[PDB]
């Protein structure tokens, strides 16, 4: 893995979870959402194959699909992270900023901010922590 | 360049400044700061010889330096970025959170937080954007 | 491009020809040869585009294309140098081992052997040097 | 590790040698050789910190040490492996060009050779197979 690896924003609870592969292409996010991030899954590009990871989390909120065309890429992941009922520090929301245009925000936007603008390099996976919800959020990127 | 580049946290004005080189160690940081964050300075190691960043920004505020020895590197950096006075975005605080100890924060914690925890990688230098003071603020990434 | 570069194994005749891009997979290889190498043409995936590189040499030879199938990719390049006709130092043979078969070897392998056996990473591009075939040779390749 | 491994030239004999670590800068060699290379040991640089991998290999030949220079680094390394006595096939010979100079050859440029010029990246470890002598090399590479 020569990817640079960022995280976690969030909080300590659930579990984590994480890729096991070597991605270099990020192809598609499924993010289930409504107050907070439920869920997360995606996939990416391995040696010319599409790989699954997810889904992690829990079953609530609603879906959405990011599907990334050819030549699209994420240039910046912003989000929020902070309490949502008995649960002390959660991912909030989450927005998927691409070179043609943003996705979301997903979630709602309260609590404490965090932005990964990315001058030079590519988002290629995710990893976090999970119970019913996103507890947590992290991301791997590729040098460009 | 095989670096991740993530930036640029902050405002639009002064004038972008960057490196010329390929480092692969961040020995030094002198930061100046007060109210806001002044100044940057920082030595890298590349082919095993030492090179001087900066100084990027004014004279102002007071200096702080930080000299990381062997064996120590940053984990996580996080600052604020907002207003000040007559510039309507800059960065208003840096801390540099080493595997050893933490700097800072320098200058003052208002306006809107960043954070950049690093998981896996190695920061190697710094960019931005300057005037009199630090308008913007950017992080180059080595994988670990 | 946080690529390694390698090369050039070959002459110094002929003239530079090299990507101009940031590939992250090898797919395709269209070889020209017979008693030497003749041309080289290759297709790469970036951002998940699919550009062509090439054709880099002559029309001379007998063409022969190499397809990646998924989950194939390159483990080994295997080849020879040497003196033909007028002409001091250029690429007689070219052999490409992936993880599933052998192509090759192209050409001749008469002359000088050299050989890059990849025991971690992943070979994604090519250049070298072209007149009427192939003059000199070398190779990209990613961190895996 | 995002550094791009190379090898391994030479035969199957003699026992696994590798690297625990990341290293960014390689600054000594110590060869042994004669008529092949006996051992190898090398220091390298993590984090700002030395480290010496070996030695490995055999107390045979003679030593000769390199010592890279603040701004040296190595742009070629060359080869030759065969049989010797009742080895079937080891490492014969061994040349570290330099941008300032060139090492070796050491042993004895006998056998099929090899060769690894970079066009860009730097040569910061080795691993190899070694037992009485160097059975096998290995190079690794980052990304410049
Ligand atoms: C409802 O509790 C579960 O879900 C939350 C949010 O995912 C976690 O913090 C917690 O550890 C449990 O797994
Ligand atoms: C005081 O004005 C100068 O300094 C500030 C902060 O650096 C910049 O925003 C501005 O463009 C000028 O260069
Ligand atoms: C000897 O002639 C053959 O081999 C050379 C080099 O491969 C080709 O250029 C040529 O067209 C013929 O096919
Ligand atoms: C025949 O002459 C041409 O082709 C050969 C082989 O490619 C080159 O060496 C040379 O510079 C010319 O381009
Ligand atoms: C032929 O003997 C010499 O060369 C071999 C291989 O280099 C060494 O092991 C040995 O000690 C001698 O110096
Ligand atoms: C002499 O026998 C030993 O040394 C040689 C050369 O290193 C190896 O091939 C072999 O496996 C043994 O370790």
């Amino acid at each position: 893995s020569g990817l640079v690896k960022l995280g976690l924003w969030g909080g300590n609870e659930g579990t984590l979870q994480d890729i096991d592969g070597h991605p270099t292409r990020l192809t598609k996010i499924v993010i289930r959402s409504a107050h907070a991030i439920d869920a997360l899954q995606f996939d990416y590009v391995e040696d010319g194959k599409t790989f699954a990871a997810g889904q992690w989390g829990g079953n609530g909120g609603k879906s959405d699909t990011i599907e990334f065309q050819p030549g699209e890429y994420l240039i910046a992941i912003k989000g929020t992270t902070g309490a949502l009922g008995a649960v002390t520090n959660l991912v909030r929301s989450l927005t998927f900023i691409s070179n043609m245009r943003t996705y979301g925000p997903f979630g709602l936007e309260h609590g404490t901010p965090f932005s990964v603008p990315v001058a030079s390099g590519r988002i290629v996976a995710f990893y976090g922590r999970f119970g019913s919800l996103v507890d947590a959020f992290g991301i791997y990127l590729m040098p460009y």
